C-alpha cells in the first residue's frame, strides 16, 4: 500500500533547479547528508539525557557509508532520532518551503548551490547525483516507513516491511550513470576528509 | 526563589577556556547567538506547520538586537521555540558535554575558537565578551524562566516575573568593560553583515 503525494510547488522548483543547473561541484551532497545525520544523532542524544530508555532502540550513535557498485547505490545510515510519517510528508522534518524561498533569493544575490545547507534544504542536494532517492526511517514513536522520489513533482510513502532498523534513517542514493565516482573508496574518503572532518560521531566507510 | 546549579565539569572547563585563552577574534559571539536564535525560530515554524495554535503566543518570527550603553548590555531577542526549565538546566537545550569533548579534541588537532558553533556549543562564546549572561526564555509548554551565570562554575535558574515575553528567548550580554564596541551601531551592523547575511528571519538592530 503506497501513497503518492505532490511536492509543494516551491520544493518541486528547488528540485528541478538542482537537477537542471550547470554546477560541477556536486560532491557537497555527501557533506549535506552527513550533517543532517549529525543533527538527527544530536536530537536523540539530547532526548536520552533525561530519558535513557529512548536508546532502547539502539545505544550506538553513528554514521555508516555503504557503497554498492552492483546496485549503483550509496547509502548514508545514521542511528539518529528518525522520522515519523508526518515528518516524512512535511518535507522530511524540514521547513523546506521557507528554506527554498531564502535559498532562491540568495542565488540571485550572488550565492551558489554549495551554500544550500545554510538554508536548511541540504537534503535536496542528493539530486545533484541521484536519479532516485529512497529514505528508510524509524522513529521511536512510529512504525518504519519508506519515502521515495525520482523528482518530477511527487514522492511516495509506504510502511516498510524490509529489514527492521531499530532507530534512525537510511538515505539510499540511486546514482546517475555518470556519477559512479561516489562509489569509489578513495573518492568518498577524500570527500569525507574535505567536508566532514569535525563531525562528532564515528563515520564508517564500508568496503566492497 | 533562586536555584543554584553546578555546571558539568566539562562545561565549566569550556567556559574558563573561553574566558582565559588569548583570542582576538571575539566578534563571532554574535554570529553564534543569532544562529541559535535562527534554529529556535526554525523549530517553532516547523511545529506550527501542523499545529497553527503553536503561534498563538506570537506569530512574528524574528530577531532583535538591542544595545543599551547605560546598562552596558547587548540583548539578542528571538521569538523562537523557547526553552523549558529542564531545557535550561540541561545546558540550554544543547548536548554541551559531548560538544565540549569534540571541540577540545579539535583545538589540539589545530582548530580555533571561531569554529565553536560547529560543535554545538556556540552559546558559550557569549563569554568572549560578557562578564555575565542572563537568558530569559518562554516555551509554550512551561512558565517564563531566567537562567544566569557569571561563569565560575555555577548558574542560577528562577521563574521570571518581569516583562512577559509571550514566546522565545532573550540573551542579555552584560559586556566586559573593554568590550563596549559591541554597543556601537556601526560595529554591530558590520558584524551582522559579515557573519549573518543569510539568516532567514528579519534582524532588527534597535538604535539608542
Ligand atoms: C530528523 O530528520 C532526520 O533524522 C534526517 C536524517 C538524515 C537525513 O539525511 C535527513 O534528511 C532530512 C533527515
Ligand atoms: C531552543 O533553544 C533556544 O530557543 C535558544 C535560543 C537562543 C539561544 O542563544 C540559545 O542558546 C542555547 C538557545
Amino acid at each position: 500500500e503506497v501513497e503518492t503525494f505532490a511536492f509543494q510547488a516551491e520544493i518541486a522548483q528547488l528540485m528541478s533547479l538542482i537537477i537542471n543547473t550547470f554546477y560541477s561541484n556536486k560532491e557537497i551532497f555527501l557533506r549535506e547528508l552527513i550533517s543532517n545525520s549529525s543533527d538527527a544523532l544530536d536530537k536523540i542524544r539530547y532526548e536520552s539525557l533525561t530519558d535513557p530508555s529512548k536508546l532502547d532502540s539502539g545505544k550506538e550513535l553513528h554514521i555508516n557509508l555503504i557503497p554498492n557498485k552492483q546496485d549503483r547505490t550509496l547509502t548514508i545510515v545514521d542511528t539518529g532520532i528518525g522520522m515519523t510519517k508526518a515528518d516524512l510528508i512535511n518535507n522530511l522534518g524540514t521547513i523546506a518551503k521557507s528554506g527554498t524561498k531564502a535559498f532562491m533569493e540568495a542565488l540571485q544575490a550572488g550565492a551558489d548551490i554549495s551554500m544550500i545547507g545554510q538554508f536548511g534544504v541540504g537534503f535536496y542536494s542528493a539530486y545533484l547525483v541521484a536519479e532516485k532517492v529512497t529514505v528508510i526511517t524509524k522513529h521511536n514513536d512510529d512504525e518504519q516507513y519508506a519515502w521515495e522520489s525520482s523528482a518530477g513533482g511527487s514522492f511516495t510513502v509506504r510502511t516498510d516491511t524490509g529489514e527492521p532498523m531499530g532507530r534512525g534513517t537510511k538515505v539510499i542514493l540511486h546514482l546517475k550513470e555518470d556519477q559512479t565516482e561516489y562509489l569509489e573508496e578513495r573518492r568518498i574518503k577524500e570527500i569525507v576528509k574535505k567536508h566532514s572532518q569535525f563531525i562528532g560521531y564515528p563515520i564508517t566507510l564500508f568496503v566492497e
